[PDB]
């Protein structure tokens, strides 16, 4: 619409819930892609930091041989 956004994050990334949801589900996609099971993606979803989250994936990944 004509009408102006209204709250945009252009500004900064100052929003951290975005950007915690967005990795979530990107890290999501690689356990799909992979196949691994449920579980593993559930545990994703209470998955308390960012940081947390690389390293989950990173330890599982790596975990593979």
């Amino acid at each position: 619409m004509k009408a102006i956004f209204v709250l945009n994050a252009q500004h900064d990334e100052a929003v951290d819930a975005n950007s915690l949801a967005e990795a979530k589900v990107l890290a999501n996609r690689e356990l799909d892609k992979y196949g691994v099971s449920d579980y593993y993606k559930n545990l994703i979803n209470n998955a308390k930091t960012v940081e947390g989250v690389k390293a989950l994936i990173d330890e599982i990944l790596a975990a593979l041989p």
